[PDB]
Order: C-alpha cells, then structure tokens, then sequence
C-alpha cells in the first residue's frame, strides 16, 4: 500500500487526448496480475499537469473502479497554490483512495517554513494519508530533510516520495523521523540503491511496462537479498535511464504501446510525439529487459 | 510598450489574501508619474501561482481600468499546459492590453519541440504580441536560443524575457532573430550588463520600489551612456540581490508597505510572511539605493 | 591495509612549517592505538600541494620509520603529469609501503582515455598495489566508472578511493570490476552510507581525531551492523562536515593541536590560519563528538 | 603589452614530446606578422602542467629569443604552492618578459585569504608586473570580485585573466578596481562580449590558428564597433567551442599541424592524441573561419 513497487501510471489517452478506459483497465488488470503494490494515479507519470481538475478526479475515479479493490490507489494531488491543493485533495476525501500523492509547490519556490505551512494546512483538511513529493528538477524547490522531519510529526503526514536521485537523503530523513515513516524512491535508476540503504520501495515508471520484474526486485530487497535483486535491476537499468531519453512519459508512452498494454501512445500538448531515435533508443531497452 | 524600464508589478492584498483597488491604484500613479514604460499585470512577481483564472483577469481588467490609457498594460498569460494557455489568452482578446507575457511551461519539462509547439500554437490563436519567457531556475526547462529563433519568425511572437542571467544568451538570440525583435532582462541584477550587450530593456521587480531610477538608468542605457547608467546601477544593486532574499514577491511586498505604496503585505500560501533579519536586509537595501 | 578505517593523516609541522617528528610519533603511536587499518602518507590532507617530492619522500620514509611495522602505510604518489607520477611511485618501490594512493591528473583535465593512459602507465612501472582516487571538486576532472572498470584489468590496479558523495557509484563501479577490487570512501559524511551500500572502508580526515570511533564504526559496518554503526556516526557527523568549514587540512590541523595530538597548527601557504569563527565550529563538533 | 588579442601559445613538441625550436619560430614569426599583442609563454595552453621548471624556463627563454624584441612575451608563473610560485618568478627576473601569468592554486583550494596572502607574497618579491589568472572549472576554487579589488591595490598586480565565461564578473570587478587594472577574457566564446561590456582584450587559444582575426576583432572591439566584430566572431564561434571538443591544447596542437604552422601535433601524457571524430570537429571549424 505505502511500500514494495508502487506504479506511476500513465493515463493512457485516445486519439483526441482523453482517457482511454479500455487501456486503463488492460493497464490495471496488468499491475493486478504482476503484483504491483499500488497504484499513483494522475501523478507527474500521469501528465497532472494537463489534465483539469475535473479530468483529473474522473481519471483517479475510473481507476478506482476499475482496480475494484485489488489493488490500492492514491490519488496526486499536489499544488503550486495551498487553496488549489486543499480543493483537489477535498474531491477524494471519502472516495476510497488509501492516500495521497502531493508534491512540493512548483514554479514559485516557497521557502521550507512555505513548504511546512502548505502541507500542514492540506494534511489539517483531510483525513487522507499524505505522502510528500520532492523533485527539485521539476519544481524548482527542494523540501530539505529538517523541514520533513518537522512535517513528520503531522498525524496524516506518512512518508515521502524522494526524487532528487541524492542517496544521502535516506539516512538523513531516516533519522529525523519516526520508524514507521515510509521511504520511497522516486528516481528508477537509484531506487534499489535507495532500498539498500533502508528505504521501504519505490514510486516507479519503469514499473508501467516492467511490472513483474520491479516487483520481484522490490520483495528481494525487502527481504535482504540485494545481489539477487542486483541481476534485475541490471537487466532494467536501461529503461531505468532510457525511459527519460525524451520528456517523461513520452517514452513510457511509446513503450506501453509497443508491447500492446496501451492502444495509443497520444500526449497532451506541450508533450510531443516520441522522436524515431527516442523509439529506437527505447525499444532497445525493452529488449534489453527481455521484453520485446 | 516593450522598451525600457517595464514593472513586474506585485498584486497587492488586503489581509484576507484578495485584491486591494486602492493600494494597486496608488502603484499605477505612482508608476505614470515615476515614467515607467509598461506594467506586467500578474505575472510571477503578481502571484500567477496563487490566483485562479477568475481572479487572474479580475486583477488585469482592474488594472487596465486605473490605468485609463496612461500607461500600457501587459498580460501575464503563461500556464504549462498548451490548452489552458490559449483559452488564458482568449479571456484578453480585445481587453486593451498591448501583449502578452508567456513562460515555458514548468514543472512538466517540454522538449526543445514542444515548446516550439507551445508558443507557436499560443500565437496562432491570437492577435495580441507575445513575449516568451525564459526562467529555467523556476520551471525546470530551458528555452534555447536556437528554438527562440524559431519562434521569432512567428508574426506576432515580438520578444523574449531572459531571466536566466546568463549574459551569454543576448547574443546568441541577436543574432538568431530580426533586428526588432524585443531582448528584455528578467533579472535584476545583471539587466544593466544585458542591456549593455544589446538589450532593449527590463521586465523589472526592483522598478517596483526604484521606478524613477530605473526608467533613468534604462534610457541612459538606450542613448549608449553606460557609465552614467552604472552609477544608477550601483546605487540599486542592493535591492537588486535582497529583493530575492526571501522568495519573490515577499520581499517587494514588503518594501511596498514600508514605502507606505500598499496597504498590507499579504500573501497567499504558501509564500509566508517576511522575516524578521529578512526587514532589516531589505530596509538597509532600500536606504542604500535612498528611498528611506 | 585496504579495508576498514584509514587516516589521511596530517603532515603536523613545526612554526617554520617543515615536519615535526615528535608530533608524527604521537600522531602514529595514537593510530596504532586506536585500531585505525592504514595510514595514508602525504595525500591531500597531507599537504601534497605544498611539500616538493624529496619533503614529499622524506616523510612518508619518516611515517613507515616510526609506524615500524604496527600499521600499514599508503604512500601517496599522484601527479598531473604521467612522467612525475612514475618518478614519484619509483621513489617508494622497495620501501616498506605496502601501495599507493594516485589522484586523477588535476588542473590539466584529461579524457577518460588519458586517465587510463595515466595509470596503466603508472602500474606499469611499478610492482605497488595502485588506489586510485577520484575528487572531482579539486581536481576538474571526473573519473566515471566504466573507465574504472577498464583500469581494474590492470594486475596492481586494486582499488578506488571514491570522493565524489555521489552514493550510486559504489554500485555502478562494483558491478564492472571483480569482486575483490576494493572500494573505498573519500567523503566523510557519506562514508558510512557508502559502506552500506558495499563499500569496504574509508579514507578519512576524520580519523584523524577520531580514530577510535571511526574504527569502531567501519568494524560494525563490515559485521552488518549499521543502526550500531549509526549512532556513532550521528556522533562524529559534525565533525565530518566542519572539518571542511574552512579549507581541508586548515580544521583537522587546529583540532588535532586542540586535543594535544601534535605541537602547532602551522600550514603551507597557500593554506592559513584558521579563523576564531571556525575555531569554535570545530570545537562545538569536538565537544558534540566527545572528544573535548 | 596587455590589451586586445593576446595569444596562449601552444608549446610545440617532436614526436619524443621536446619542445621544437623549428616550429617555435614559425609560430613566432605568425604571430608578429599578424598583429598579435603578445604571447603568453607556457600557460595552460602551453602544457604547463607536464613541463618541468627547467623545460619551462627553457621554453620562455627560447620564445624570447626568437622574438627578438619583435613582440611581447609574458611568461606562465603559476603554481598551487606559494613557495614554489615564488621561486619560479625568481627564475625570470631581468629575463626580458614584460609580465607573469599567474593562476590561483589549483587542486589545494584556498579560501579568499589564502588567495590574497598567494598573491600579494609573489608580487612582493618582484618588479614585474603580474596578472591574476582564474579558471575555477580547472582549478576548484573562484577568485571573487571582492578579492580582485584587494589584490588590484597591490602596485604590480596589474590585471586579471577571467576564464569562468560569467560574464557580470567584468563589471563586478571594474566598479572596485583603478581604471588601469587590465580585464582580459580567458573565454574564447564569450570573449567579444567581455570586451564589449568594458573588457580590454583577450588571452586566446583561438589566436593560435586565427591570429589576424583575433587581432582586428579586438581592436574593433576597443574602438568601440562591436557589430563590425561580431561579424568575425560569429566565424569564429565554431573554432572558439570546438577547440575544447577534446582537452586543451589537444584541438589547437592538431588545427596547427593541419595548417603547417607546427611539425608534430604531439602532446605529453596524460594529453592524448585527437580522435577521428575530434579531427572532423575541429576541421569543419577551420573551414568555417576560412581557414583551410
Ligand atoms: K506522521
Ligand atoms: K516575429
Ligand atoms: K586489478
Ligand atoms: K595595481
């Protein structure tokens, strides 16, 4: 639920750029049969970004229907303005969703006393799990390890996504923070890594078309046996950095609709159509991981 | 206007967060009198993060309305998806405003492609001048010269705002793009030296406190003088730096209280009052530049 | 000898700032005692820099002299020039020292070809086991791992000093090179991570005021035991960030005088004096360590 | 002389890597016929870094000599070491250079003070004049503006070569210095708008294969015509990127053999030979500045 391999999903579109239920339901009965552990709907993976609020809700809605409690969801619902966050995380209060998946404020760089007093004003208007998310690549900010262990003593504030790919942080935070924090990598490539060196699992892309496997890697490490989860994460390390060739998820996308899990690879504007070398390039990563 | 000393203006507030009529009519006076070329009405220092579309508008109408035709007034239009650009631009069409300006898409981190997409596709649906903006620091991406000159041979795409403060970059574009297309700084600190390498102007944070000041330092910069220009420069430099001590625009808010320009220095969420060691950098920055 | 805690001792010096022998004695008697693995002799907290090659030879001869067999000693040998890193190796073929420690060629930034040409040449001329050490920050240059890979083929080629606190390339060097090639830290507050995530010990500056502890620790690290190994390093993590408050060796040289280990402080320009602020950082970390 | 375009020469190498009188000459005799300033004798360009102080010497002498009082020669001084530094300006004292070139220590990373008391130890303990050399990339530590301005008090400090490519450093510095202190780019690419933001030429590696260019741009540059200038430069621009394609002087050692203006294009370890790739690079650069 908060722990093992957690799926980014893609919100698998039509050709117009609206959600495609028919692939939304081959994506989740796929996670269900991997043994994915949960599911992000409409994070970063799932273009949040063009997608309206309404659109957003229907999509975190639909997915809850579809996964038909067998497998957990939580919905994204970060915010640049505190308000705007409140609201969002307010239309899944009672919904059915075990959580939520809220980034750091993006483009206007508040301070870490504007980053605590944003998630302390969410978390006090829901009785949904809160799960932070730093990027600094994205947002422009980085939500420091003291100011998440200040934010950890909220009641519903209960792990954090951490993207920065800087290891360091796992036992910085770890220390700051009681043991029953959940620790998630946000950055495939680092993650087993992350594991390694306590983190409890990973919020993954790579996981979108290499489900099976990133959750065996999850279980191994959760069990201590690092060199056998090593040989799978050898196998995907390619689609570990190649599903970031071009913008994420143009790549992740294309891949989906390659191996048949998706019946369009269709973006929202300002995402683009994956370039011919972006699919060469990511087809061999597929092969690499004996997926092609 | 696109020339010149051009205010990033603050959206001043009462206490309860919304927009205070008789502070932002003060500023406009205060900005006709002062010979400020322009006005920028919500953009980054106006809080665009903070303000639905509803309110958004609310605050450029009211400040076309106060300032009567006495001053051009630009529109803050940027969102980072394509879609709500164009339909955040379709709200001004035949408003009174003179153009547009327009940030990269952030958080989401478009190609080099889909920007070109982006802004191409804002432009097509419109009259209005748009000026693009470049702030990679905020948004996570970084419009390239070589895709600025692209776009520059879009018919009513006019401009850039560079805020990168990578001197480097006027040149590059210069030479990328027809000779009237509009070179403006986004960043305070290094505008006089950007003007200096070919620039035609500042899209300015510091004009907020410092109007007069530097709609003199701009001209003497446009007439070739400067060293005399510099002397202003110097005087201003403080401010130019301390005004983002603490993140924008809570600082500048805070110089326009002290002045006694706005009412109140209120934000909203999740930017957070000043500091204390934050008033006196910016006090000591204000009586260097001898505005107290 | 290549594992566990080894000092980057300081070179202490007299008031004219030539080596003084009774403070070296101290210093070794005190590593002997401590249970520290290794000494490293004239690395960069050395003063490399400053010393000419016969100073250079004069004390590592004087450090394996005094060490008289208790404890292993690493000469280091690097240079920015092949031809005066071969001399430098050859001055200690048949010495005593048990390997060499040899640096990326700084200042002058090779391809990673040059830096296999550099070393291979290196070991070539000699019978020495070879360390190499990457440190990005002094030296410009960055030795990547699959380049490391490359050079751990050659026979005497044993081991890296790692110094970048860049966690993911302890496995990123570990799965291209043989199971015994030894992988060591150079970067004190991340050498415990480091360790867990497989490395095999540290090169430390810490060490040299904390011997004890950080032989404690890398001796519960090599068991497993991290959260034992933690408690220590939460200890000494002050230490390992303000020992760099000002320039390395500037604070371990005052903190080593503070606690009695040699006679003065005294460096090589362009080394100076430490300052009072930085005088009562490094106390505060001793006092937090235990130490004072 | 210090102003305009000021060549780093490359040391010209037989096959065995010793110097090479004959094609020495030819450079010599370039580069007075083609209205370059002066030469910089063994700087980083030069191969400073795997040329012993004898070999060094031998070189500036030997340039001297073959000058002939024809033109300028300022010989490299440079060392990480105070001691060593001083001793090596001994070493060219009533020489017939007219000035030293010397870089802040590289790979040891003093603090501001260090740099200062480096400096102004050096300047002390000759007449001739010196010139401040900064190129953090390469050395891991950035002479700032405010230390510039101290140690431009010194009587025979008398400029700076600024090779960072951040161009606010010209104006930083100019506003705490006399209006004598000479401000030379260390940048090729960015040379020209150093210059135009008050600049006073430019210590080159591109003036090794583009002398006359060089020198009439700079004096452009200094009357004040920077469109006119500009126009050189952009030809230029290839050659000013990609003679850094491969490590310096690697490119420009092989665009000099390509032109005939050297014997060999050999270099010492652990500089390597240019790749194809690397050829076909630097190639299409010569020919866009109608070179070949
Ligand atoms: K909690
Ligand atoms: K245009
Ligand atoms: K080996
Ligand atoms: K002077």
């Amino acid at each position: 639920m908060f722990t093992g391999s957690i799926v980014a999903i893609v919100t698998p579109m039509d050709e117009k750029g609206n959600v495609c239920r028919a692939s939304l339901k081959k994506l989740i009965d796929y996670h269900v049969a991997s043994g994915t552990s949960a599911i992000v709907s409409v994070g970063t993976t799932g273009e949040s970004a063009t997608l309206n609020h309404d659109e957003h809700a229907d999509v975190v809605m639909m997915t809850l229907d579809l996964a038909d409690g067998r497998i957990p969801v939580i919905a994204g619902t970060g915010a640049n303005a505190t308000a705007e966050a409140i609201s969002l995380t307010q239309r899944f209060n009672d919904s059915g969703i075990v959580g939520c998946l809220t980034v750091t404020p993006y483009y206007n760089r508040p301070s870490q006393e504007g980053l605590y007093q944003h998630f302390k004003a969410i978390a006090e208007h829901t009785d949904l799990p809160q799960i932070l998310y730093n990027v600094p690549s994205h947002t422009g900010c980085d939500l420091l390890p003291e100011t998440v262990g200040r934010l950890a003593k909220v009641k519903n504030i209960i792990g954090i996504k951490e993207a920065t790919g800087n290891l360091t942080r796992v036992n910085q935070i770890k220390e700051l923070v009681s043991d029953d924090f959940v620790l998630l990598s946000g950055d495939d490539a680092s993650a087993l890594d992350f594991m390694q060196l306590g983190g409890h699992g990973v919020i993954s892309v790579t996981a979108n078309v290499a489900a099976r496997d990133m959750a065996q890697m999850c279980k191994l490490a959760a069990e201590g046996h690092f060199a056998e989860a090593r040989v799978i994460n050898q196998r995907l390390m390619p689609l570990h950095n190649k599903l970031f060739v071009e913008p994420n998820p143009i790549p992740v996308k294309w891949a989906c609709k390659e191996l048949g899990l998706v019946a369009t690879d269709t973006l929202r504007l300002p995402m683009t159509p994956i370039t011919d070398s972006g699919r060469e390039t990511v087809r061999a990563a597929l092969k690499h991981a004996g997926l092609l």
